[PDB]
C-alpha cells in the first residue's frame, strides 16, 4: 500500500498498470 488506504486481510494491495494503487 501507500499509506492513504489500507486493505483488508483477504486481500492484499497492488499496483496497477497505469499506477494506480489498489487491491489484489
Amino acid at each position: 500500500c501507500e499509506g492513504n488506504f489500507y486493505c483488508p486481510a483477504e486481500k492484499f494491495c497492488c499496483k496497477t498498470r497505469t499506477g494506480q494503487w489498489g487491491c489484489c
